RNA sequence: UUCAAGGGCGGGGAGCCAUGUGGACACGACCCGAAUCCGGACGAUCUACGCAUGGACAAGAUGAAGCGUGCCGAAAGGCACGUGGAAGUCUGUUAGAGUUGGUGUCCUACAAUACCCUCUCGUGAUCUAUGUGUAGGGGUGAAAGGCCCAUCGAGUCCGGCA
RNA sequence: UGAGGCGCCCAAAAUGAUCGGGACUCAAAUCCACCACCGAGACCUGUCCGUACCACUCAUACUGGUAAUCGAGUAGAUUGGCGCUCUAAUUGGAUGGAAGUAGGGGUGAAAACUCCUAUGGACCGAUUAGUGACGAAAAUCCUGGCCAUAGUAGCAGCGAUAGUCGGGUGAGAACCCCGACGGCCUAAUGGAUAAGGGUUCCUCAGCACUGCUGAUCAGCUGAGGGUUAGCCGGUCCUAAGUCAUACCGCAACUCGACUAUGACGAAAUGGGAAACGGGUUAAUAUUCCCGUGCCACUAUGCAGUGAAAGUUGACGCCCUGGGGUCGAUCACGCUGGGCAUCGCCCAGUCGAACCGUCCAACUCCGUGGAAGCCGUAAUGGCAGGAAGCGGACGAACGGCGGCAUAGGGAAACGUGAUUCAACCUGGGGCCCAUGAAAAGACGAGCAUAGUGUCCGUACCGAGAACCGACACAGGUGUCCAUGGCGGCGAAAGCCAAGGCCUGUCGGGAGCAACCAACGUUAGGGAAUUCGGCAAGUUAGUCCCGUACCUUCGGAAGAAGGGAUGCCUGCUCCGGAACGGAGCAGGUCGCAGUGACUCGGAAGCUCGGACUGUCUAGUAACAACAUAGGUGACCGCAAAUCCGCAAGGACUCGUACGGUCACUGAAUCCUGCCCAGUGCAGGUAUCUGAACACCUCGUACAAGAGGACGAAGGACCUGUCAACGGCGGGGGUCUUAAGGUAGCGUAGUACCUUGCCGCAUCAGUAGCGGCUUGCAUGAAUGGAUUAACCAGAGCUUCACUGUCCCAACGUUGGGCCCGGUGAACUGUACAUUCCAGUGCGGAGUCUGGAGACACCCAGGGGGAAGCGAAGACCCUAUGGAGCUUUACUGCAGGCUGUCGCUGAGGACUCUCACUCCGGGAGGAGGACACCGAUAGCCGGGCAGUUUGACUGGGGCGGUACGCGCUCGAAAAGAUAUCGAGCGCGCCCUAUGGCUAUCUCAGCCGGGGACCCGGCGAAGAGUGCAAGAGCAAAAGAUAGCUUGACAGUGUUCUUCCCAACGAGGAACGCUGACGCGAAAGCGUGGUCUAGCGAACCAAUUAGCCUGCUUGAUGCGGGCAAUUGAUGACAGAAAAGCUACCCUAGGGAUAACAGAGUCGUCACUCGCAAGAGCACAUAUCGACCGAGUGGCUUGCUACCUCGAUGUCGGUUCCCUCCAUCCUGCCCGUGCAGAAGCGGGCAAGGGUGAGGUUGUUCGCCUAUUAAAGGAGGUCGUGAGCUGGGUUUAGACCGUCGUGAGACAGGUCGGCUGCUAUCUACUGGGUGUGUAGGUGUCUGACAAGAACGACCGUAUAGUACGAGAGGAACUACGGUUGGUGGCCACUGGUGUACCGGUUGUUCGAGAGAGCACGUGCCGGGUAGCCA
RNA sequence: ACGCGGUCGAUAGACUCGGGGUGUGCGCGUCGAGGUAACGAGACGUUAAGCCCACGAGCACUAACAGACCAA
């Protein structure tokens, strides 16, 4: 047959990419020299096209002037600081082992430096529990328990924007605005619907799918669709 | 070969070469005749989908939130009137897009998909120009096996190939 | 009373009867005899030829002879010869005329040779030996040429119907030019342009080409000429993105991703330093000229030290205020024009860039001091300081002044106003959407001077300059969206400016038939049809009023009712409008949204929630999408995915994420099942590869085995919103469960038109109820549902030419004429018709009939008409796409091992290596990555296979290898999916031999046993069937292993007649057994019980392996065992409705043909009943038939195609008669019937369900008969069904996909050559004319039928009831004609009136070929 | 193709009658709700008016002229 839709998406074409060129900024953490004097003024809140969700504009007292991946409640002319020094506030940004164990954070890195890579979306939040002079036990908002080197940095507080999942689109125009500011093909065929040819569901007098939709972790790309080594389907039990 | 016996093959000198010709086998194999398969190339001037930069949508209808005033109320709020002007909202041959019926006209056509009437959409998942990207077991596809220059259940060109 | 001969009855078929026809009757029939004739290529006979043979001969050269016993022939074998090219030898011809060609003479059986005449004008032969791109009627053959077709189709159809009269030029004028008159185009048919074209632009000269006719014209032909820029574009900048170099990969590159650098990337339409006005040319123009202005750079000079921070460039969608120009309009004045019953109507009234100046909005400052005020269209503002007041900053493509005794105008060369595009400047709202960048400019003065190069510039920009082969009705972007009336309007209609008469052939006929578009049709009103398809109705605006249902939004313009003009005078809102809303009075018409513009309405049911998407080119839908619901994977060095690699998408992303799937808004819900399959987790034990390790083996090695054991599997568990499942039986079984809520004859229900009800005269429809559901059912989602819909079905009102039933009219064709001028098609012949025959579907055969030739128009019966090597079906050891637990492999994932790889069955470390960090350093770490290999998974991908037979193929079956009886025709051989039935072993004895013996069955004496008798064979002999056997081939007993090794002969397998394995018969050699011995034993009494090569194992001996010896391990001679049952041996599953090719009528579907079991009808016999009575009537059994309508069979005809069902329309026919006429019987009183006979003249109708044929049903009726014509009729129609591609349901399947199951949607080509007929002409024949006739023959249904009255309340009859002959009146159907009457038309005509234009008036044009409404003559019509 | 007429003529046209279709013309006069006036839809009269006719009659005014040909 022919490459399936999954297939397609790789080759990283126009309709699979996102639209970056559109994009604002790649939200990380400042680099500091040490000292943690590093310290600068919210300047503006702008909306970030990539999340969907506010982002503030800061400048920093040595005139560097970046996005910040904004927690919620940072207003412009709020002086946030960063730093193994930084006071203990909302907006925030110090090693995971400087934060009282308790408080909620947000862009958490996954190595000392990279920036930030855990808890960015709209309303979510890493949990810090555990402390130590070796492991710093954070709980991701999927809800596992991460074991990160208390050097890596973070942010204190939830990230802006919760609730955004609240509301209904209502309707597919909706939809479509927003998938047009992601790296997304949408609509979406049902693989049922298609030909035998195009998906390992397609063809048939009617609509369902051929063998059974759990495939193996060996499944091969073009036929690894429907449920992924499911460890289980349905609600019941 | 065989204890033995019995069988198999061969044996009392005709071949070799040349020329014509009959026939066999491989090769295009008397000649034409078809749907393939494979290789390397050429195409997104059509079209599909995405991206960049521009452009387009008479007029009318309905009247969401919000806000105002007045009345009622302890309050909660409620009621009336106005204001406001929302909507993949309505009417609409505005422009523009689409293509339901007539199974009309045409059917050596005006036309290798046309004409007329009728009909659908017409502020949005909208229409459109130009630029740009994705290439052949690969694209692209709101999925019809649709579309990729009158070519698609695997484009076109030449070659493999007689 | 028996027999015979001939005939008669029995005896019905579709275009015109038949014996070949005529026709025949003491025969021209039939039978018995007879006589004479005709009649083949046979037979006889003369001559000749060929072939064979004989004699002679070198000869196959002659000559002679023989053939009663020689003379046909497809495929094929054999043999002699003719012609063509060029070579060679030998030898000839030709300018006193070669070859070739045309016509003609002679020879040869013939291929072919030769001559003569003419033409031609330079080459040409013969013999012999060679040579070979050597011979054509054919291939839907190739190329070229040519005829018919035919002076035919087209040059008409499009909402753009366009011209006419004069004149000019010219050889020539319908279409080239001038004038007038008349028209067409208004977002275009006007103006400016992008792309694209490329000289098409202008001028002159032309007409051979092109131009749908012509042409003096031209986008044509030829020759010249034409495009001028500091301030318009390009150029410069950067966008999506592209390339180049470097780096790295790759076997390699012209290949490839990333990272650097550089460059490229916008001409209408991104950003952007600067130009305006006038004039000018045949053709350019913000480019040239005149005038005026501006920008940038540089130089000089003065000023200035400022100078880079910031601003700008620079930005989304929706609503809106303010400023404001052009335009348009209004008022008044001036200039010019038009009109002439008034006094109106039209045009103009001008003037730039630029320089200067003004500034609303926003923001801010001071003052002020609001506790309720301020303000808006709206939101809003304020003691954190409202209003007011004063001030800073600050806009237009705008105002104002200059520019300008510039320019322009014949002149005047205005002033105000409203509404205000452009342009400027604000306020509000929306986002799960956030709406470029860079160059540049500003910031940052002024004088003077110099410089400002390079490229583009013509023209078209489209119903003739672009793309579409064309001067193509198609396609093709931007700006002018402000010209007038109109009105909501960028709408219609009408009209300006501007353009055009080139959507480029004309002339003629009241102009017929027929066709395209269209108008109007009385009465009826969907009766039409699958269906209201098509058409029609309704319509604008205001007032009143508005149901069920509902997700409260909606439903809704529901429905329904009323109003609507003009004129006079007014009121109200507002600053006002040339804006809006009303009032009073007057008044006209059939009609006041008067044209135009402009919804028909209501209800029930099904589907999908909605807007949206789709099969470019037969499917727009219920299919796809969607929000919403749900499950799955993943913590980011992730999950998923692309790449060979280097690398990459997701990702400027991070679980409120994004990937992979299912379901498909809302509402109420979503039961039971984990056995199978899938996925996942676990796992004592079992299984589980390679490396390393251990054992054996080998001086090593191959090799055999062990130990250990990863993933995986077994096993256990979880999981169904995972594939999927939810029955039979009883008051459990398969296989886990055993169908819950619901829904239900369903778009799912076979039976089926289910039953009941509604509705209708009548309802296979529809809706409601019931419902055992062939075969409903829960995210394979169930139920239900407001709103929405070019989705499917049904009902009502309204409407109407859909119909009854057609008519008249309008326009373009058609017809005739001038000009232009194709194509399809053509083996030949052809004036046919009826029958027959024939490969069974004939213009051509056979017999008859008819037929004078040619031509014009027509509608298409036939040429199984033209078009297409059938797309259905089968066949081919064809193809492709698709599927899967088909075969075989290949990617990929998981896992063990080795290398990288290091230190001290579990562990630490650090140094490689990896990741994080700018670095320091941190994390990880000998793992991971990568290279190599092993095991598991592995339709993700590739190649293939998936057999044959067969009354087509499939399903079923195996007649696919074997044995027997019969078929089989008394030798042998012999077919079918022929009839009966068997074999794929079993046996150590059930083999072999010898001895002894005789069996079944019956009888008699003491079903065991014993005795006697009869007893040729019926017993027994392993197993089919047939055969054999009695001192045995059987039984009993004993002994034995011949069921032995080796090797043959022969038969069979395979008749004849080649072919292997296998089998058998009969020998020999050797060794044995038993017997006294002859002898028997080559397995079982005979015919079934079987298997190649390659490879392996096995048996005994021997041969052999590369210079040589030893060892190991190989190779071989002979043979045994292991299986191919498709059995003379491949290793092997399906779908295609997406399909494709080669073919086949070798083979199926419709139709034809044959048959006639079936079906229809009849006859013979007549049991029987019919109160008695076979035969008034009904009529069994059985028997004999006829038809060719049904059904089946067959496979003859067609697969280089004979278009399907039904319907419709139009024609002919049959009779087995439904009605009508004439009759017979009756269980015939009458009336009404029942049955039968003759009879085919005429009639046999309208409707409701259904696609139906059929059939059911209703009301009428004299009756509402059946059948044939290719199941008549698609070059006639329709297209509802069947039977393509889309989709759904149920069932089946793992799946692709399947299902005379259901369901929604789904295309109808062609110009008539011949023939046929309907009508019209021209000629010839009879043989100059006029007029009038005749009548061989031909056609008719020209008439069919019914009702009523008198007869008559009569005959008959108890009565009830109730005729007839005859005479009358009328109706219906059919037929022919006609228009006084009624009616239709009547784009003749006359009137009314809406909009607009001509100034009003008058009088007119347009509104589709009448604007609409009202009336309507003639004619034509019913 | 057919039929009729052709000056010894009524065949076609013009004109005038007759017979028909519409429904009362232009202009002028009077009235007219009103309005200072300007103006004024419309009513009545003149007016069975005006306009029109594919038919008939009268009527040689116009045109059926001129003339060609075939023919035993
Ligand atoms: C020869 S072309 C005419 S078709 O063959 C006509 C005939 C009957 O007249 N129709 C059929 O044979 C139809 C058969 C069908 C079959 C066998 N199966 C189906 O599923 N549908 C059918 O129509
Ligand atoms: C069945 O009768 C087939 C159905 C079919 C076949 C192929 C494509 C679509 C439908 N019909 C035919 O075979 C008709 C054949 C016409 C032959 C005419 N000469
Ligand atoms: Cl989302
Ligand atoms: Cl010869
Ligand atoms: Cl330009
Ligand atoms: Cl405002
Ligand atoms: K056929
Ligand atoms: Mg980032
Ligand atoms: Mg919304
Ligand atoms: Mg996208
Ligand atoms: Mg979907
Ligand atoms: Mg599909
Ligand atoms: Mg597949
Ligand atoms: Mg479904
Ligand atoms: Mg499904
Ligand atoms: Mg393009
Ligand atoms: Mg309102
Ligand atoms: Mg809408
Ligand atoms: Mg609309
Ligand atoms: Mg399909
Ligand atoms: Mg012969
Ligand atoms: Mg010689
Ligand atoms: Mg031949
Ligand atoms: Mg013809
Ligand atoms: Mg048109
Ligand atoms: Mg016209
Ligand atoms: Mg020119
Ligand atoms: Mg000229
Ligand atoms: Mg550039
Ligand atoms: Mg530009
Ligand atoms: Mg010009
Ligand atoms: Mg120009
Ligand atoms: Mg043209
Ligand atoms: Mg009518
Ligand atoms: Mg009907
Ligand atoms: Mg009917
Ligand atoms: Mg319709
Ligand atoms: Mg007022
Ligand atoms: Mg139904
Ligand atoms: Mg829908
Ligand atoms: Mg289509
Ligand atoms: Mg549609
Ligand atoms: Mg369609
Ligand atoms: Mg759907
Ligand atoms: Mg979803
Ligand atoms: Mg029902
Ligand atoms: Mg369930
Ligand atoms: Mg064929
Ligand atoms: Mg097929
Ligand atoms: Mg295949
Ligand atoms: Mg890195
Ligand atoms: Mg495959
Ligand atoms: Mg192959
Ligand atoms: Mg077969
Ligand atoms: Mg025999
Ligand atoms: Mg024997
Ligand atoms: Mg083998
Ligand atoms: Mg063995
Ligand atoms: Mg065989
Ligand atoms: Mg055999
Ligand atoms: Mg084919
Ligand atoms: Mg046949
Ligand atoms: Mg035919
Ligand atoms: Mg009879
Ligand atoms: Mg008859
Ligand atoms: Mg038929
Ligand atoms: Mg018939
Ligand atoms: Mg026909
Ligand atoms: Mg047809
Ligand atoms: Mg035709
Ligand atoms: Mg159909
Ligand atoms: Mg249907
Ligand atoms: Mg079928
Ligand atoms: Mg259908
Ligand atoms: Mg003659
Ligand atoms: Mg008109
Ligand atoms: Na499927
Ligand atoms: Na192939
Ligand atoms: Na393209
Ligand atoms: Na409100
Ligand atoms: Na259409
Ligand atoms: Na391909
Ligand atoms: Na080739
Ligand atoms: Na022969
Ligand atoms: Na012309
Ligand atoms: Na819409
Ligand atoms: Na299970
Ligand atoms: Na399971
Ligand atoms: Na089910
Ligand atoms: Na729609
Ligand atoms: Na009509
Ligand atoms: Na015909
Ligand atoms: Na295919
Ligand atoms: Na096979
Ligand atoms: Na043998
Ligand atoms: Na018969
Ligand atoms: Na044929
Ligand atoms: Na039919
Ligand atoms: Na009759
Ligand atoms: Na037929
Ligand atoms: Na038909
Ligand atoms: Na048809």
């Amino acid at each position: 047959g022919r490459r399936i839709q999954g297939q397609r998406r790789g080759r990283g074409t126009s309709t699979f990419r996102a639209p970056s060129h559109r994009y604002k900024a790649d939200l990380e953490h400042r680099k500091v020299e040490d000292g943690d004097v590093i310290a600068g003024t919210v300047v503006d809140i702008e909306h970030d096209p990539a999340r969907s969700a506010p982002v503030a504009a800061v400048e920093f007292e040595d005139g560097d002037r970046r996005l910040i991946l904004a927690p919620e409640g940072v207003g412009v002319g709020d002086e946030l600081q960063v730093g193994v020094d930084a006071e203990i506030a909302p907006g925030n940004t110090l090693p995971l082992a400087e934060i009282p164990e308790g408080v909620p954070v947000c862009n958490v890195e996954s190595s000392p430096g990279d920036g930030g890579k855990f808890a960015r979306a709209s309303g979510v939040n890493a949990q810090l529990l555990t402390h130590d002079r070796n492991v710093a036990v954070v709980k991701l908002p999927s809800g596992e328990m991460k074991r990160l080197d208390p050097q890596c940095r973070a942010t204190i507080g939830v990230v802006g924007g919760g609730g955004r999942t609240d509301k209904p689109f209502v309707k597919a125009g909706n939809k479509h605005h927003k998938m047009k500011a992601r790296g997304t093909k949408w609509p979406n065929v049902r693989g049922v619907a298609m030909n035998a040819v195009d998906h390992p569901f397609g063809g048939g007098g009617r609509q369902h799918p051929g063998k059974p939709k759990s495939i193996s972790r060996n499944a091969p790309p073009g036929r690894k669709v429907g449920d992924i080594a499911s460890k289980r389907t349905g609600r019941g039990g």
